[PDB]
């Protein structure tokens, strides 16, 4: 795997991951983008080189490193017009950050418009040389990463605004459509008698996926970047941008077994081997599995996940019991999503730059209603009440700059102020849920908060949490090339975007 120091060269290319050629945004020649790897304590120097030529999929770009805190490097967080202006084609930009206090399973993706959908999305793993879970498995390497990607035959700008689901689901970059039921499937090799730490990464743009492996169970040991107490399951519903590590014990008979990743909409089920890949034991014939689906008897619920090392819930054990409660009221006008009456529109001057220039109060920050200012070292609680008014539910909400406690999950009326799982992406459920989260403001800067369905994000389903605006300038020392981005971008012709 490349990294922790590396060149990420962006180009446009024809790809056919599911048997059908279309143009894509690729990274060092491939989509999904390649695995970036390093270890706890590393310094990542990822030099993004923009050589994109296709305006329809955007020649400009910006890259987010999903799940990293970026403490004191808010400039590198990637999010376009919040954290930087876009990189222009013909240019480079070095993302330079440290990961001193974090390990686990992450990913990276374009954070401009719906560009990540057109192919700029890949896995990112930070290994812990003293992983507390290491005794549970034998093998954890580049070949134990499993990615899932909803794949479209029409490009994101050319297609529907809220598309009717994917054409294919890609498992490790490969899969089938109804029209291409003899395209190559991905194969994941195992050896009988060994235990694998599989790191499952959703690169999804919209649908969630219900993931299983015939004949096998999965012992979950990590949710997003957070180590969990081991939880054995046999089906996982993974929402856009979520991750899980799970241990698979490869001690079934030597055979081919179907790996299944069924989306809630699009092309559903398994006809012709769609939404499928192959788990192949060494020595088995190199042929499709003939295993059949078993009804799950131990599906994953977020309520059953708890952290491995105790992770104390900020604030006090009762609703609204924190320095700053917020409630996020979703709505939708048929075109744009709205949070507390406002649809995020990206500003010309990035929010960070606004703050550096001296804008530190919510009323002086543009766009007016979308930016909330938070005091430092303060406990926060945010509730995301699902509503008939925000269609496309369940919406998986993501907070940059933080992992957070999920005190109330989707499908639960219970509040857990004691030992809830922490993570960075959480499903806000269906009408009747009031999914609720907590975190401490210990990370000065402006951090995006949004639905990770990329079509909803591009339609304004976002706000910005500008924490500690007074110390934001001094804590986030900016490099000259970051300063150079906006003049270069603002100089561009509309057709060169
Ligand atoms: C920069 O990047 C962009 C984005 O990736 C690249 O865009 C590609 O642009 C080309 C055209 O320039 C485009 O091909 C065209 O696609 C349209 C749309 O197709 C859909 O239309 C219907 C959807 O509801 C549906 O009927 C249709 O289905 C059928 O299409 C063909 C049938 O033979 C089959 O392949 C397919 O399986 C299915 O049966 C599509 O889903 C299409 O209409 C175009 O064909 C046109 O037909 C009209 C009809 O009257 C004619 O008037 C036109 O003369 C024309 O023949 C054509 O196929 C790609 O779809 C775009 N790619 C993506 C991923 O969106 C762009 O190329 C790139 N630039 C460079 C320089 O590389
Ligand atoms: C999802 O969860 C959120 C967070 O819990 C929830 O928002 C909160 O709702 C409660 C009540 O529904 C709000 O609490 C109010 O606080 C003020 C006090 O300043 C008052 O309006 C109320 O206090 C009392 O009023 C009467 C006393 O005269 C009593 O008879 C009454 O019982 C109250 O105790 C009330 O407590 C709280 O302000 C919000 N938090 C926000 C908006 O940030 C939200 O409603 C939930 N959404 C869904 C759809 O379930
Ligand atoms: O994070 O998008
Ligand atoms: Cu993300
Ligand atoms: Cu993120
Ligand atoms: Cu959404
Ligand atoms: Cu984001």
């Amino acid at each position: 795997a490349i990294g922790p120091v590396a060149d990420l060269t962006l180009t446009n290319a024809a790809v056919s991951p599911d048997g059908f050629t279309r143009e894509a945004v690729v990274v060092n020649g491939i989509t999904p983008a390649p695995l970036i790897a390093g270890k706890k304590g590393d310094r990542f120097q990822l030099n993004v080189i923009d050589n994109l030529t296709n305006h329809t999929m955007l020649k400009t770009t910006s890259i987010h490193w999903h799940g990293f805190f970026q403490h004191g490097t808010n400039w590198a967080d990637g999010v376009s017009f919040v954290n930087q202006c876009p990189i222009a084609s013909g240019h480079s930009f070095l993302y330079d950050f440290q990961v001193p206090d974090q390990a686990g399973t992450f990913w990276y993706h374009s954070h401009l418009s719906t560009q990540y959908c057109d192919g700029l999305r890949g896995p990112f793993v930070v290994y812990d040389p003293n992983d507390p879970q290491a005794s549970l498995y034998d093998i954890d390497n580049d070949d134990t990463v499993i990615t899932l990607a909803d794949w479209y035959h029409l490009a994101a700008k050319v297609g529907q605004r809220f598309p009717l689901g994917a054409d294919a689901t890609l498992i490790n970059g490969l899969g089938r459509t109804p029209g291409t039921t003899s395209a190559d499937l991905a194969v994941i090799k195992v050896t009988q008698g060994k235990r694998y730490r599989f790191r499952l990464v959703s690169l999804s743009c919209d649908p969630n996926h219900t993931f299983s492996i015939d004949g096998h169970t999965m012992t979950i040991i990590e949710a997003d970047s957070v180590n969990t107490q081991p939880l054995e399951v046999d089906s996982i519903q993974i929402f856009a941008a979520q991750r899980y590590s799970f241990v698979l014990d490869a001690s079934q008979p030597v055979d081919n077994y179907w790996i299944r990743a069924n989306p809630p909409f699009g092309n559903v089920g398994f006809a012709g081997g769609i939404n499928s890949a192959i788990l192949r034991y060494d020595g088995a014939p190199e042929v499709e599995p003939t295993t059949t689906q078993t009804t799950p008897t131990k599906p994953l619920n977020e309520a059953d996940l708890h952290p491995l090392t105790p992770m104390p819930v900020p604030g006090r054990p009762e609703p609204g019991g924190v320095d700053k409660p917020l409630n996020m009221v979703f709505n939708f006008n048929g075109t744009n999503f709205f949070i507390n009456n406002h649809s995020f529109v990206p500003p010309s001057v990035p929010v960070l730059l606004q703050i550096l220039s001296g804008a530190q109060a919510a009323q002086d920050l543009v766009p007016e209603g979308s930016v909330y200012v938070l005091p430092s070292n303060a406990s926060i609680e945010i509730s995301f009440p699902a509503t008939a008014n925000a269609p496309g539910s369940p919406h998986p909400f993501h907070l940059h700059g933080h992992t957070f406690a999920v005190v109330r999950s989707a499908g639960s009326s219970e509040y857990n102020y004691d030992n809830p799982v922490f993570r960075d992406v959480v499903s806000t459920g269906t009408p009747g849920d009031n999914v609720t989260i907590r975190f401490q403001t210990n990370n000065p800067g402006p951090w995006f908060l949004h639905c990770h369905i990329d079509f909803h994000l591009d339609a304004g389903f976002a706000v910005v949490m500008a924490e500690d605006t007074p110390d934001t300038a001094s804590v986030n020392q900016v490099p000259q090339s970051w300063s150079d981005l906006c003049p270069i971008y603002d100089a561009l012709d509309p057709s060169d975007l």
